[PDB]
């Protein structure tokens, strides 16, 4: 039977947070024994899914790089199913998948407003989980397409509910977190509250958990629309509210989703995934 000590060695990275107050491991490079987990999960014959949306210019700009890198780095050695949601299945880039990789494409209705595109994913992912994903995989990861796998992103990231530490704020005090601060929004998080600021670019867990994550976030999104308000960082603001109320069983270090435009600090030892485009933190 799998024990935490069978694969997690937090002491290997003493200068960073390797475990939360609620005892969820924060996985950093050097703290995991992937070999042990690979053998463990292989024996259970697990399958992992990955949902990614590419609507509009995003298809030509990031879909191919995202998939080609995913093919090479995502859960290597384990069955993986890529669920690709596009608005125009014709612009689809054509790539060869390697061993244990396969895919399923779905044509979706494109939202006109980009923020809507980002948020509607919560709705779409949920529908698909109920319709088929719950029957196809043991774990599911939902990701932004505007990123690229730089190295192995494996089973060490698997968990019941998994969150990603946001690259910009992983060392910040919660009061500096860009949580939704208006009480009128369902994503509202009071100053003086919060554990971490999670990035909406990557989140996952078992289909059941992801279903709950997406259903709750989408309901918050809908509520805000009827209350004439929209969370500062849309689905990400709601995701942070959700993870605050429902603590994740695993958190991935910013090494699993790094922003090269803020450089490469000492704590980032081996990037597994990186943002594709430079993004500002404007307030004025
Ligand atoms: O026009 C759009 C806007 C968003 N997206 C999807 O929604 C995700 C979230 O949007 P975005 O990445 O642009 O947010 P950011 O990381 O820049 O804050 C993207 O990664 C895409 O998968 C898309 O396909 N087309
Ligand atoms: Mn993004």
């Amino acid at each position: 039977k799998l024990k935490l000590s069978d694969w997690f060695n937090p002491f290997k990275r003493p200068e960073v947070v390797t475990m939360t107050k609620w005892k969820a491991p924060v996985v950093w490079e050097g703290t995991y024994n992937r070999a042990v987990l690979d053998n463990y999960y292989a024996k259970q014959k697990i399958t992992v899914g990955l949902t990614v949306f590419a609507v509009g210019r995003y298809i030509e700009h990031y879909l191919e790089e995202f998939l080609t890198s995913a093919n090479k780095h995502f859960m290597v050695g384990h069955p993986v199913i890529f669920y690709i949601m596009v608005d125009d299945v014709s612009r689809m880039p054509l790539i060869e998948l390697g061993p244990l990789r396969s895919f399923k494409v779905f044509k979706i209705k494109p939202e006109k407003r980009w923020q809507d595109i980002s948020m509607m994913r919560m709705k779409t992912i949920g529908e698909h989980i109920v319709a088929h994903i719950q029957h196809e995989v043991d774990f599911l990861f939902c990701m932004d397409v505007d990123q690229v796998f730089q190295d192995k992103f494996g089973v060490e990231t698997l968990g019941e509910s998994v969150a990603q530490l946001q690259a910009w704020w992983y060392k910040a005090d919660p009061n500096d977190f860009t949580y939704e601060r208006r009480k009128e929004s369902a994503a509202y998080i009071p100053f003086g509250e919060g554990d971490f600021y999670y990035h909406a670019a990557i989140f996952g867990g078992t289909p059941t958990q992801v279903l709950n994550i997406t259903q709750e976030c989408f309901k918050g999104i809908l509520k805000d629309k009827k209350n004439d308000i929209e969370a500062q960082w849309h689905d990400e603001s709601h995701l942070n509210k959700y993870f605050l109320l429902n603590k994740p069983t695993k958190i991935l270090s910013p090494e699993y989703c790094w922003d090269y435009h803020i450089g490469l600090p000492a704590d980032i030892k081996l990037v597994k995934m990186s943002w594709q485009t430079k993004e500002y933190n404007v307030v004025r």
